[PDB]
């Protein structure tokens, strides 16, 4: 049963964090108890939610209880990241199952882990603790090789650190509807990865791009904008795959 | 092997014909030899393609060869409808497998049949000749009962007239992104019909609404408009289901 979902890609980007934030927002609206964990030392998800805490995931790995670290936001709970997270990576290196053993989130239906790019010990800890992975990529030709690399990594992590790790799906984000180039890249992603690619595609849209600067989810910022409708649908497609 | 696809719903509407026209346009661009047959005495698809012929499907049932009746348009072939089609319905009634035996389209990869609403002898002839059905509905609450009715009809037609008849999918069209009501209706359609509903949803959009008046497919009229991107993706989702 997929309960923990890691959001990860090779190069990171706004699409990944925007996906973590909004997937969480809509899964919550579907009536799910959801925990979003910002595992990036940069704290993009945390900042994208207008949160400013001095206690975060580092303390979770540092022993301090979860219930007193989570911040309620837009219907779900966030375990924030701080510039303190950086410390644990030095030590998490060589300790891949750290996060997993420290994630006493049995009280949630779904747990989303916003992993940093470039496979750092934090990214690895996310992959070692998750059961499903959503790979958010931009509609650019590099995504073909970028995804291939990440899938090979997932295979190796499944084989040596986490047997229940599986790809939930590849998500095309920042689809530039102004061009036909976007169409061509998507077509090639589907031709090469097939059913692994979600049918729901997130469009490039001004309101979606600005939501993080406002520190609000797209549901809060512009609930009827194209990106909001797409993320609402994605939550449904993600639940369909989980089931 | 699904080769013939009927586009049908209970109440008809612009979404159905817009779907027949644009699905054909994009399946053609995928490198498929496609034949679109307008089976509606109203000739909405034919008019939506800027065609004006005096010879159509009636003559096909009237003996005259297909090759000399098809009109090339936007990369595919159209077997037009005329105000003459009405005649055959009187006689097609009681002759459900007429169209099927007169459809010598072995030269095409895919054949789309734009069926009239209200289950007329022409609608029935479409269902008796097709292998797959795409049910285009609008994101309105009536769609719940409208679809249920059509699915019951498909079941009965499969049982008594065409064993290979199957639902390819239910397509939500004219999704009004200005409201959250659209979201609620879609959610209910998926809750009630599940996987039968295509993940690709066609948005309500000005350029898409106007394409028929210009007599052009959305690919010709506004190739980078939201509806164009959605129909391009739908063709891919439809091919995935056919396979």
């Amino acid at each position: 049963k997929v309960r923990r979902i890691a959001l990860a890609n090779q190069k990171g980007g706004v699409g990944k964090t925007t996906t973590a934030i909004n997937l969480a927002a809509y899964l919550a609206r579907l009536g799910k108890r959801v925990l979003l964990v910002d595992l990036d030392p940069q704290g993009n998800a945390t900042s994208g939610l207008g949160v400013r805490a001095e206690r975060g995931v580092y303390h979770l790995l540092q022993g301090e209880p979860l219930e007193g670290l989570v911040h309620p936001v837009d219907g779900f709970h966030l375990l924030p990241a701080t510039p303190d997270l950086v410390g644990a990576t030095v030590e998490l290196a060589g300790a891949p199952t750290a996060l997993r053993e420290a994630l006493r989130d049995e009280g949630y239906d779904l747990v989303l882990l916003d992993a940093p790019p470039s496979l750092s010990p934090l990214t690895l800890n996310a992959l070692a603790a998750a059961e499903g992975v959503v790979v958010p990529v931009q509609a650019e030709y590099y995504a073909l090789e970028g995804v291939a690399g990440l899938l090979a990594t997932l295979e190796e992590v499944r084989a040596g650190l986490n047997p229940r790790l599986r790809l939930l799906g590849i998500l095309v984000t920042m689809y530039d509807g102004r061009t036909l180039l976007a169409q061509q890249v998507e077509a090639q992603l589907r031709a090469h990865f097939g059913e692994k690619v979600f049918w729901t595609v997130i469009p490039r849209n001004v309101r979606l791009a600005e939501a993080p600067s406002f520190g609000k989810t797209i549901a809060q910022h512009a609930p009827t904008s194209p990106g909001a409708h797409a993320y609402r649908r994605l939550a449904e497609e993600v639940m369909a795959r989980v089931q």
